[PDB]
């Protein structure tokens, strides 16, 4: 039996890892860290826990397929579907509730909004369309097609261009609403990926159909037992794991991978798999080895400045996901993406999993998960940032919640770009590899085989096809069958 070594226990990681097991492998993961998830970990601090990472749950499906490989195993993972996706505010007052039934998002947000329904009912039809589309064309395509190079293979995405808004911006087509708090609103989906509603292509407005037309869920436990199920699995199933061991090399002889070397040595495998950072993986980690210098040099996704807070009475105008926008998106992504700095006003993102989940905090009290989005890390002064984004983000729950939450916080934790960096060894504590801020960006991503070494494989949100939960674990699924495949040659 053939052994696959996967260098780390991100969600890319561990699907990789049981789909490999599934065929058959014996598999190992190896982790810098002490502990399985990567991003998707937990803390507990004070009397309060908080999912550091992840915080939104769509698409549950794509982890039950993994689930699905190994029926008889006993698994304790399940989750609700939320009536509420979100609950969004503004410095004028104006609250909208999101409904995820879709026929009553469009009577709430016309009403609140003022705004036709048709053109709501129109937009969210569309978005459904675009979701299917790019599916059915791009997401379950075969893998039928080889060659020695690399190559652009999608005429089909010039062809259904216009329809998907490939050759506009986001905002080209959420300014179709005329009340700018509904283009603000769907311009957030920009985030999703880390990118830029003013420069990222028109068919994101996909994004919101998979909240508000399949669904938000919110898993028994919080966020963290997504990756942790999926690692017990894993374990249960003959994954072998070693911990608090970084890969510090992959080995090859005559253009294909033998294994990897770690400060405790060397170990053989017939296959390897990198689950980190594809930026690191070549300089680091392959550094005798011919970088693809304009993959690696794409264009960075945003990342996240985050306050953990521990907060001593509740909000009941609060569910769990809520957000406090910026009274000037335009310039709050011009100086994310321009300049590297944080504007004055920001979105505010508050998540509280003591709303679905009561042991999360004290009783009486919440567990405000509270980020904005912020640069990478290019040599900023962090240290003053965070101090000006502190007050900043105090400010604006004042201007929209009329309260001053300093006088609520009993406990505090805080990550920022330099955090996420050293966390899981991503490249500028990007959150989604590189940014989508252009329409090639997508088609722009490294591979999950590599041209140059033989039975090497990479997967996660710095590669195809992209950042987020539901896209590493395609990435993971590709990666398993381009494998399959090989062996079956
Ligand atoms: C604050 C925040 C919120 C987010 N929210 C969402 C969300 O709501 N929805 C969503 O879809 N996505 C979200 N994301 C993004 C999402 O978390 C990632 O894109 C995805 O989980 C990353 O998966 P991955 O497979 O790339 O693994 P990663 O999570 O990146 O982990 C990679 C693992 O590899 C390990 N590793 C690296 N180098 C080595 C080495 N040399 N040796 C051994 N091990 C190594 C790392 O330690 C790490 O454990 C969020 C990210 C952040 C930071």
């Amino acid at each position: 039996m053939k052994n696959a070594i996967v260098i780390g226990a991100g969600i890319g990681g561990l699907a990789a890892a049981l789909r490999l097991r599934h065929q058959g492998y014996s598999v190992t993961i190896f982790e810098k860290n002490d502990y399985a998830g990567g991003k998707l970990h937990a803390i507990e601090k004070d009397g309060y826990r908080f999912d550091l990472g992840p915080s939104l749950f769509t698409l549950p499906h794509l982890v039950e397929n993994l689930f699905a490989l190994f029926p008889e195993e006993i698994i304790d993972f399940g989750y609700k579907s939320k009536a509420i996706s979100f609950h969004y505010f503004w410095d004028d007052g104006t609250l909208f509730k999101a409904s995820t039934d879709s026929s009553q998002f469009i009577e709430d947000a016309s009403k609140v909004f003022k705004e036709e329904k048709s053109t709501i009912k129109k937009y969210l039809a569309k978005s459904k369309s675009k979701y299917e589309l790019t599916k059915s064309l791009f997401l379950e395509k075969s893998l039928h097609k080889a060659t020695t190079y690399f190559s652009l293979d999608t005429v089909k995405a010039i062809v259904h261009a216009p329809f998907l808004g490939l050759n506009n911006t986001l905002n080209d087509e959420n300014s179709k609403f005329k009340n700018p708090k509904l283009t603000q609103l769907f311009n957030r989906y920009a985030t999703y990926n880390g990118s830029s509603p003013y420069q990222t292509p028109g068919i994101m407005t996909m994004i919101p159909h998979l909240e508000l037309g399949l669904g938000t869920y919110y898993p028994d436990g919080g966020m963290h037992r997504i990756s942790q199920s999926l690692f017990e699995l894993a374990q249960k199933v003959g994954v072998k794991f070693r911990f608090r061991e970084s890969v510090t090399n992959i080995t090859t002889s005559k253009n294909k991978v033998t294994g990897v070397e770690t400060k405790n040595g060397s170990y053989l495998s017939d296959l390897v798999v990198s689950n980190m950072d594809i930026v690191p993986t070549y300089r680091n980690l392959m550094k005798d080895v011919p970088a693809p210098e304009k993959t690696l040099s794409q264009e960075r996704s945003s990342s996240a400045l985050i306050f953990y807070w521990g907060i001593d009475r509740e909000f009941p105008e609060l569910d769990l996901h809520n957000i406090l926008f910026s009274e000037d998106y335009k310039t709050e992504f011009e100086h994310i993406f321009e300049h590297k700095t944080l504007a004055q006003d920001p979105t505010v993102y508050i998540n509280i999993t003591s709303k679905e989940s009561s042991n999360d905090a004290p009783a009486g009290h919440e567990n405000w998960f509270v980020m904005i989005n912020a640069p990478g890390d290019y040599g900023q002064d962090w240290e003053q940032l965070v101090e000006e984004s502190k007050k900043q983000i105090i400010a604006k729950i004042k201007k929209c919640l009329h309260v001053d939450i300093s006088k609520h916080i009993t406990t505090e934790y805080i990550l920022t770009p330099q955090g996420i960096e050293k966390n899981t060894s991503s490249y500028r504590g990007a959150l989604y590899g590189a940014a989508s801020n252009n329409k090639f960006a997508a088609f722009l991503r490294h591979p999950n085989f590599n041209g140059k070494i033989k039975n090497l494989y990479h997967v996660g949100g710095s590669v195809h096809p992209g950042g987020g939960i539901p896209l590493c674990l395609l990435s993971a699924q590709i990666t398993a069958d381009l494998i399959q495949k090989e062996q079956l040659e």
